[PDB]
C-alpha cells in the first residue's frame, strides 16, 4: 500500500526510525512505517534532514534505537 504525502511521516524500519517530510512527493515508504504525521516531538529538533526531494520538500531525520 501507499502512504499519504502531506509533510512529516513517521517512517519505521526493522533496524531504525526515520522522519521524512513532504506534501506532493510519495516514493519513500515501502519496507517500513512512515505514517501520516504532519510533525512530531523530534522531526522539528534537527537531524541530517535534507531540503531537496523528488517533488518540492524533503527530510531525513533518522535514529538508531533498539533496532
Amino acid at each position: 500500500g501507499s502512504h499519504t504525502p502531506d509533510e512529516s511521516f513517521l517512517c519505521y524500519q526493522p533496524d531504525q526510525v526515520c522522519c521524512f517530510i513532504c506534501r506532493g512527493a510519495a516514493p519513500l515508504p515501502s519496507e517500513g512505517e512512515c505514517n501520516p504525521h504532519p510533525t512530531a516531538p523530534w522531526c522539528r529538533e534537527g537531524a541530517v534532514e535534507w531540503v531537496p526531494y523528488s517533488t518540492g520538500q524533503c527530510r531525513t531525520t533518522c535514529i538508531p534505537y533498539v533496532e
